């Protein structure tokens, strides 16, 4: 169905999670999932080439028990489809953090109040070259 | 056994897999799965330092539908504890390769005829700092 598949993360606050790969020449759409397990997500993560009605835009939303949260979209989207693109999230209490290229970065509140991640997939038009604990 | 674990790897033959962690400071033993799933290893990787009645020799061997196969030991141990090292394994359909630190590398047989792997384990006093795929 999608991409790897990484579980037993022990992703505790502070710690940063590197994720590199690269987006296909004619992307739609790619996302990465991190939480607990697939039914309780603390960062859905989906930029969006042209899919589900959005252009250039990076949506955001969490799942809990299943059932998806409030979406979040965001404005800067500095992925060319074709390329090499590194994305760099860490978490917190209050909060996560998604270091995007060019400077670009912006935070995600932690409405599960996860104290660690120990789950990620990714998904869509990506090929995962490299996965980082820092 | 068990620690990370990553499925739906979908590695084939020419591509390769590296690893990146630090052994812990009193490691008595870690280990690296490849293999079709937890029941089917194209290859067990354990270097010991301490376990089992060996001291620092790498023991590595397969697994088919849970039996352990024939055990095939290995000379050099580049492994210090509290140092970071380095592994990076490839495979076609008749063996995997095992390339360690300055230029030493191994082959393992591929017993199981796998011609791609979906299932990556870790486990023992080790900590993984990356995963790469190449
Ligand atoms: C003809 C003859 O006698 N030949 C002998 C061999 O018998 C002997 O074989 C090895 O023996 C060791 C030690 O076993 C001891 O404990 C037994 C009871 O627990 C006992 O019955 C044995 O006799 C032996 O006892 C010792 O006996 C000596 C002499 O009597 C005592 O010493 C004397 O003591 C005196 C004072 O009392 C005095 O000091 C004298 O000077 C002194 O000599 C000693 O104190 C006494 N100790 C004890 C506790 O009783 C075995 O460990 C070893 O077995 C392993 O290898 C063989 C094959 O070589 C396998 O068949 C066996 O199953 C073991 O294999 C390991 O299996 C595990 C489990 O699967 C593997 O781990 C897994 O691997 C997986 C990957 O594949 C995966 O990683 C997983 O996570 C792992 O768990 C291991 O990898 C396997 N390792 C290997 C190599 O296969 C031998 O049987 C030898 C050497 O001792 O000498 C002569 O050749
Ligand atoms: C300028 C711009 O870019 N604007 C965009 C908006 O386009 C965009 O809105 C989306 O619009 C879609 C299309 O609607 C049209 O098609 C249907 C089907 O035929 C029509 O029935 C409907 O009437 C619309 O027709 C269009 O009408 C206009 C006006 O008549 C036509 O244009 C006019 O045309 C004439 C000539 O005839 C002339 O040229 C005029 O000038 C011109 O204006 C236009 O041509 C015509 N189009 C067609 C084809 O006929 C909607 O389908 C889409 O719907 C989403 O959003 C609404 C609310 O906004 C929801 O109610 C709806 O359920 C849906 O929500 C999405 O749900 C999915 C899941 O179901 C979400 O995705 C999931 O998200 C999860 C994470 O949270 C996971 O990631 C999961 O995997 C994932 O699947 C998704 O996120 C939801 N989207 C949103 C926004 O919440 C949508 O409205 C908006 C919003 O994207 O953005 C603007 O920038």
């Amino acid at each position: 169905a999608c991409g790897l598949v990484a579980s037993n993360l022990n992703l505790k606050p502070g710690e940063c999670l590197r994720v590199r790969g690269e987006v296909a020449a004619d992307a739609k759409s790619f996302l990465l999932n991190l939480g607990k397990d697939d039914n309780n997500l603390c960062l859905h993560f989906n930029p969006r080439f042209n899919a589900h009605g959005d252009v250039n835009t990076i949506v955001c939303n969490s799942k809990d028990a299943g059932a998806w949260g409030a979406e979040q979209r965001e404005s800067a989207f500095p992925f060319q489809p074709g390329s090499v693109v590194e994305v760099c999230i860490s978490f917190n209490q209050t909060d996560l953090t998604i270091k995007l290229p060019d400077g670009y970065e912006f935070k995600f509140p932690n409405r599960l109040n996860l104290e660690a991640i120990n789950y990620l997939s990714a998904g869509g038009d990506f090929k995962i070259k490299c996965v980082a604990f820092e």
